[PDB]
């Protein structure tokens, strides 16, 4: 029941932005390199609604939601709450987008990994319904009596899927583009109101991003979030797709995506009619690559593969073969590699460019479909 530590060398804090406080702003978790490296430690799924939206997600009864909150509610990630950003440097910038019955917090293994490299990470919040839950305001006066308003996961009839899983990844992709925006608003001085109270002043961000070095990365209707995303913001550099749910795609994004674009799948996740999606992408004139972790699941990218033991992982299937470690480093690994190639990242991590080609006995060049 550990998180595994960023394996770079800066120091990794962490905190959580919301601006406007409404249901139309923007709401996500930074991970970032920090100044000092002995704050406490970040409070893994900080909120009781999360575990009642996980319930509502997974099927449990009314019950199971307050089990989850015994077991999880005070474990914490290791990622220094609320630190000071490291100064002296303009970091290149990632947007994450989660998956379905996710939320912000639940990609830390990765967030915390790329920021122990010199990234910032902001791990967008979607209010499309498509996370367990979230949160905003109604009014300022509620923001301002910390009154929260709970939107929690819609389940659909067969009769609704195609259209509205189509316009929930555009407001993904708008929902990216707006997280962009604010934080390159910020860099560049525009002062903002955190809907939130917090530790972490704003005003820390200015002149800290490097503003050509922009990249979108998600995981399953994240992996639709990226593509769909990348189609639209040409500031988004390149897109990495964890294990991506290409079924939210119109016919009309495959043409529409100029950017690189690197598939990361699971071996056990992936299927004919998925896959037959990811390969409409390439094209001779544009960098498609695709990698398959061998023994992976579909939730080896999440950060409940490392919140419970062996068997009771394989049981619930949060866990597969290979170990989550593993498999999250050759993950991360191959990310800074294809993030270095198409950023231009002054960095070491071309050292793993063979994990990009599936050069390891636990990648899969391409696909096992």
């Amino acid at each position: 029941t550990k998180i595994p530590r960023g394996n770079g060398p800066y120091s990794v804090g962490c905190t959580d932005l919301m601006f406007d406080h409404t249901n139309k702003g923007t709401f996500l978790r930074l991970y970032y390199p920090s100044q000092d490296n002995d704050r406490l430690d970040t409070l893994w799924i900080p909120n009781k609604e999360y575990f009642w939206g996980l319930s509502k997600f997974l099927g449990t009864h009314w019950l199971m939601g307050n089990i989850l909150r015994l077991l999880f509610g005070s474990m914490t990630t290791p990622a220094n709450w609320n630190s000071p950003l490291r100064p002296g440097e303009k970091y290149p910038l990632v947007v994450f987008s989660h998956g379905l019955g996710a939320f912000r917090t639940l990609y830390s293994a990765i967030g915390i990994d790329l920021a122990s490299h010199g990234f910032i990470v902001a791990a967008v919040e979607h209010r499309d319904r498509s996370a367990s839950a979230t949160y905003y305001f109604k009014d300022q006066s509620a923001a301002e009596i910390g009154d929260k308003s709970w939107l929690y996961l819609r389940t659909l009839k067969q009769e609704e899927e195609t259209h509205i899983r189509n316009e929930q990844v555009r407001q993904r992709a708008k929902e990216c583009s707006q997280a962009l925006s604010l934080i390159l608003d910020i860099d560049h001085g525009k002062p903002v109101k955190n809907a939130l109270d917090l530790k972490f002043d704003m005003e820390q961000l200015k002149d800290s991003i490097d503003r050509e070095k922009i990249a979108v990365i998600g995981h399953s209707f994240g992996g639709a979030t990226v593509i769909q995303t990348l189609s639209e913001d040409q500031r988004f550099r390149c897109g990495i797709a964890l294990d991506a749910w290409m079924f939210p795609l119109g016919d009309e994004v495959y043409s529409r995506i100029p950017q690189p674009l690197f598939f990361i799948n699971s071996e056990y996740f992936q299927y004919p009619a998925n896959i037959i999606k990811m390969k409409k992408c390439y094209s001779p004139d544009k960098e498609r690559k695709m990698i398959t972790i061998r023994g992976s699941v579909h939730q080896n990218f999440a950060d409940f593969t490392f919140a419970t033991g062996k068997i009771i992982g394989h049981m619930l299937k949060l866990k597969g073969d290979i170990d989550s470690n593993v498999a999250i480093d050759l993950s991360n690994k191959a990310s800074l590699a294809f993030l270095q190639k198409h950023l231009g990242l002054h960095k070491d991590f071309d050292q793993w460019d063979c994990l990009i080609e599936g050069d390891d006995e636990n990648l899969i060049p391409g696909t096992n479909i």
